[PDB]
């Protein structure tokens, strides 16, 4: 027992981190097969970021201007192209450490692990979620761009995020591995409106199921509710509306614990209306929303 | 910016995880050079755990009774010995993936990463701390024994923990890599008294410095205190007493922020006396004590 904000083992992804330098800018790159993926803002200087014309800046760059270093050895760049907000640097050597992989565009509310990197070297790994407003609350300093978000299913790594930016609000924006930003963000140093950061209701309920499984049960009450009644409370508290799809995904957790999804919704409604009253659930004094129902089953069953 | 409960990249340790089976029991092993380290309770059946005589059970075991599998290949066991609560299984092949490493016995209040494993396969990685009562609040299911705790300094892995047990209280006890338990725990299925779980004061102050650095400043007040006055409050709230050694370790964080250690102590005293009043610090509604002053500097500076 015990429940932790657990990340996927990062070994498969560490073997893909490289350093990419173009001019004076250095960021991280992702080497899979003979391609190195990195944010296109690697061609920008600090001045360019205010209003960059990426296509115009790219014309001035050739293959030899992209320095790609994997550990201490230099990779030969034989081609370059810009796909949306990422650069694909074709190299002459396939990464011998390339795991089985996929590129996936995740939905808001989905979780993933981030291997924070600087100069192509890993610093740490943590679990986070794509917020409903398409930002992530990461831990990224200057030089962390190109660090990737991923999930692992047995031996296949599903890369879902590449870090590009920090908004003036301290939150992070990035792209999928095809270079399309999550949300309305652009790779420009300009005022960018992050919308309301709502709580991921289905994840909070999944975490409440994880607490029941691990022994914390004080919040269980004698009440039930309906999806429409629950959603009136959820709206008031800036929670995402719970749908029948969410109830279905919570089916296996409802089955294991013997607590109906709507009964767990009524416990959540009471927790929203009354607060925790100085108590904790799974060592937290707030309702945690960064564990999906799949994460709870995975951690509670020990999937390797 | 942004502050996360970040773990060390787990790649170096994943390359050392093996599966160890003896009779009907299977747990994890740590293969470094030609030795596989694992908990000695691998020789026990569920019945043996109530009152095991390890030396007597070990006599009945020979090298061929320890099945060691690294991925899908079998390792030949050429020797075995019991050192405290761990077994050292000498194999005929040095682990080709052995990183630079050390075995260190950590102090309470020190943090480390855990690579939770089942059947020699990694499931996840999370950061945790050795509690002052010598327990860890992990996420370990049956079969996770032998999973290791470690820290990394550039390229050297310092293994500090090997998981052995879950107390009936849901907390975890284990050993250093020499097989000596942290705390008074024994590898027996018996009632084991975990003492008071105090809060690691120096880590809470380090985390308050991390919050100031990352922009959360509401808790900063107009007050100061003395070490003796602070410690009267710390005692009342089951916090570890702060010493001049702790003040010295917080020196660099005090220097960077310009907030004297005793001034931060007075902010902490007010937070203990008045609570958070429905507010958060670094996304937490409680005072976090699992970041050492070294962790805060490392994360805030991007050490790879
Ligand atoms: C300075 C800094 C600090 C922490 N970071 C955490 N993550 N990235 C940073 C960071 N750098 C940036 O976000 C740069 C600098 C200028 O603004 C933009 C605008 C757009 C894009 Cl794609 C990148 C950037
Ligand atoms: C059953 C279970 C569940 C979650 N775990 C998380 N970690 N280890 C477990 C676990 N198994 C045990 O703790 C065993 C089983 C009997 O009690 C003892 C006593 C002493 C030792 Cl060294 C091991 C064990």
């Amino acid at each position: 027992s015990g429940f932790r904000k657990m990340a996927f083992p990062s070994g498969k992804v560490e073997g893909c981190m490289v350093q990419v330098t173009c001019g004076t800018t250095t960021l991280n790159g992702l080497w899979l097969d003979d391609v190195v993926y990195c944010p296109r803002h690697v061609i920008c200087t600090s001045e360019d970021m205010l209003n960059p014309n990426y296509e115009d800046l790219l014309i001035r760059k050739s293959n030899h201007n992209f320095l790609v270093q994997a550990g201490n050895v230099q990779l030969r760049v034989i081609g370059h192209s810009m796909q949306n907000c990422v650069l694909k640097l074709k190299v002459d050597t396939a990464n011998p450490k390339t795991p089985k992989y996929k590129f996936v565009r995740i939905q808001p509310g989905q979780t993933f692990s981030v291997l924070a990197c600087y100069n192509g070297s890993p610093s740490g790994v943590y679990q986070c979620a794509m917020r409903p407003n398409f930002t992530i609350k990461g831990s990224f300093l200057n030089g962390s761009c190109g660090s990737v978000g991923f999930n692992i299913d047995y031996d296949c790594v599903s890369f879902c995020y590449m870090h590009h930016m920090e908004l003036p609000t301290g939150v992070h924006a990035g792209t999928d591995l095809e270079g399309n930003f999550y949300g309305p963000f652009v790779d420009r140093q300009t005022a960018q409106a992050a919308g309301t950061d709502t709580t991921i209701t289905v994840n909070v309920l999944a975490w409440l199921y994880a607490a029941v499984i691990n022994g914390d049960r004080w919040f269980l009450n004698r009440f039930t509710t309906t999806l429409n009644d629950f959603n009136l409370v959820a709206m008031k508290y800036n929670y995402e509306p719970l749908t029948q799809d969410h109830v279905d995904i919570l089916g296996p957790l409802s089955a294991q614990t013997g607590i109906a999804v709507l009964d767990m919704c009524a416990s959540l409604k009471e927790l929203l209306q009354n607060g925790m009253n100085g108590r904790t659930i799974l060592g937290s004094a707030l309702l945690e929303d960064e564990f999906t129902p799949f994460d709870v089953v995975r951690q509670c069953s020990g999937v390797t």
